[PDB]
């Protein structure tokens, strides 16, 4: 019965009014996710998306964002949600542990420029979906991470089907429908992290859920109970049978997941697990008037499950620099922020950057249970010429702890934008920001 | 370690000569597959994939099976993927529990007819692939499929993508890149059996393994470990990571396991847990002088892990019956024969089946490991007005112990191509066979 009734609560959501404060967190949602996606739109992996959108041949009326050409829907939402997830710079959500914004606005930019949408309706697919993967999440729980799979993709591909199927006018039994297509279309590992294929992961499940979504409409069919029993999908991923599953649905709505915990948006444009490590030297660089030219060496502290990402201590490309805590730091000693610039290559292989790298080291936290980059606390050491100064960092940047403001969001869109030409970056943003006056979503065009 | 190990055995390979015996499995492979194809292109899964290449607007010269029409490769893949697979007609590979070639053949004509290939190495890009799979299938074991994910296009991915891959011109580099993308595309679960969304499997695991090979060859990164250790694809689906790995590898291409055990060829289009059963069914009406309306009751035997994917006791579409032995033995006594027309939904419905149905039972049989339905035994009980026939069946029909020789290959193919323009499927039959004379693949056109 769980996806019956998974399928009941979001389709009579869709059906009723839903409130200011969700339609704005989606609204900021879209923004973060669109800033973070034209950051990236230069980088090798969405470039090879744009190839493999020639060499389709295909056509269509769905933007693909940063540049001027259009696309099918599904290949839109490739190259979208390829772009949004391409400098890791898009928003984490503790609930999933992973990114559900990547897939989930590519899909619905894809669909609702497809169906003529105006923005009250996209906003709300945005809320019901995010809704469906902090269900999800919430019943598989911390394993299915730890045991190597990606959830941004494997549950993403889920919230990506909710909304595409509720903006192609699905009903109950299609949104049921489509949710079984998904699941068999459900992947990504972690193995894969600082290469090209980790975007590849959201690009993959836009798309997919934009295809599971469209295919049911057409009468293909799919298992309509795939979240139930030890067959489905949440119990292969670690759901176990017990209240997970029910304590899990007790949410719904009640407050919706999209405003707490809310979407985490992220300062810099790197792996969660650097996050907390910045904020701490960054403020004891302010606090006690530092540079790096000050600092002799930074220990960084993990607790269990926090470190697994950070798989790279020596990278040597752009995707691998993003997880490396070693990068990280180093690039915060050396120039005093952690920037977009920060990880492209030249600034990367720069001498002084490799030398920045080796004042960091790595340290277990220990700890009873398991955490992860957007969740529990850090602690560094930061050694001086006075000695060491040690502090715990108790608040995740971009948590409602520490959360992104309006003037904050602005800046990091214009940091994000550039690059495009002038006056074009403040009209998106104002497009943007129509959504919730009910514009069309067509109108956007990123 | 493993993975560039076997992508070095596999490029030594390709750059040698192959076999006759090898070439002619891969022949036969080839043909079987298209056979089954041919014989579900009107099946509506094809009939929406065919609707998503024309929603897709896609170009190529990628014929897609049955149809006057050609797309790009990746498309083409799918839609033959999806047809290869849409009557559960296609092979079997009891070392991987799945269905390799139905993903394989459509990946080698999409790749194939874009590069002008000809046939030798199209068919050398069979062995290969083929041979990959068996070395995943050896070192994953059996947990795979008891705990719910569909192997066919989990490991099947990796098939296509080596195929793919080969014909495209990759290096080792690119070949372990290619397999580390394809990795984060490896998805498919058993749930889904009895839906249209099975035969998406192979149409996805097709076009991922095109996809997956084409982007190694733009320079988009993957893991090139994939398979190797704990984070490794092959761990995470249950294999022992480690030097033990190696042992799945140890007697590469000697024999090809295209050649032993080789691809079990389907005499029915149906799950073959089925198979056993129906062979010892129509032995006993033909050794007895039964007709179905001289028998009262079927019993039908499973051994441990051989029922899991018959879901269904009272199948109501044409895709639950082939998953249900209900269906299978119900059609064998009422018709005396199990053809492409007993699964069709106005035959299923028919009263006189569904009486048919009535008769049959299931029940385990002991034992202290499990089997697969291309493997172990069957026993079976017929009823009759005297009293009861016993029989255990020890052979798989299509195995080496029960192959299917030419002249039942041709049959096969035949009987699937039967709806074909007077004389065409004579003349594609001929163009198949062609690939061992070395033509261009471009030619044969199914």
């Amino acid at each position: 019965m769980f996806t019956t009734k998974l399928a009941e609560k979001v389709v009579s959501a869709w059906k009723a009014k839903i409130s200011q404060p969700a339609l704005k967190a989606a609204q900021d949602g879209v923004i973060d996710t669109v800033a973070a996606a034209l950051g990236g739109v230069t980088e090798h992996s969405v470039q090879v998306a744009l190839k493999y959108v020639a060499a389709t041949g295909g056509s269509g009326d769905s933007k693909l964002w940063g540049v001027n050409q259009r696309s099918n829907m599904f290949d839109a939402a490739f190259v979208n949600g390829m772009a949004a997830h391409a400098i890791d710079f898009d928003d984490s959500f503790p609930v999933m542990r992973g990114h559900p914004s990547s897939s989930l606005v590519p899909a619905i930019f894809a669909v609702g420029e497809h169906v003529g949408a105006n923005g009250h309706n996209c906003l709300k697919s945005y809320v019901l979906g995010i809704e469906v993967v902090a269900t999800l999440g919430r019943a598989v729980g911390k394993g299915h991470y730890l045991a190597g799979w990606h959830p941004t993709s494997t549950l993403g591909v889920f919230g990506a089907t909710t909304a595409a199927a509720l903006l192609l006018g699905a009903d109950e039994e299609q949104l049921r429908n489509a949710w079984g297509i998904a699941a068999s279309n459900s992947c990504g590992i972690i193995k894969n992290f600082g290469t090209m294929t980790k975007p590849m992961h959201t690009g993959s499940a836009a798309r997919n859920g934009v295809l599971s979504a469209w295919l049911s409409m057409q009468s293909f069919t799919g298992c309509q109970t795939v979240f139930d029993d030890a067959e489905g999908i949440l119990a292969m991923y670690g759901a176990q049978p017990g209240p997970e599953l029910f304590n899990a649905m007790q949410k719904f709505g009640t407050p919706w997941a999209i405003i707490a915990p809310g979407l985490y948006k992220k300062s810099w444009p790197s792996c969660y697990a650097n996050h907390k490590p910045l904020a701490g030297l960054f403020a004891i660089m302010k606090e006690h008037g530092l540079t790096g030219q000050d600092i002799s060496h930074v220990d960084v502290g993990f607790l269990p499950g926090v470190e697994k990402p950070l798989l790279y201590m020596d990278p040597r490309t752009t995707e691998e620099a993003k997880f490396s805590i070693e990068a990280n730091i180093g690039a915060a000693l050396l120039d005093g922020e952690v920037s977009l610039a920060s990880f492209e290559i030249e600034h990367l292989d720069r001498p002084a950057m490799r030398a920045a790298m080796k004042k960091v080291t790595r340290f277990d936290m220990p700890s009873e249970t398991t955490f992860s980059g957007t969740t529990g606390y850090t602690d560094i050491v930061v050694h001086t010429a006075d000695g060491k100064i040690e502090r715990r960092i108790e608040a995740t940047p971009g948590s409602l702890e520490d959360p992104m403001d309006d003037a904050h969001l602005e800046r990091k869109f214009k940091d994000c934008t550039a690059w495009m030409p002038f006056g074009e970056s403040g009209l998106l943003f104002d497009r943007l920001r129509s959504l919730t006056a009910d514009q069309g979503i067509k109108t956007v065009q990123p």
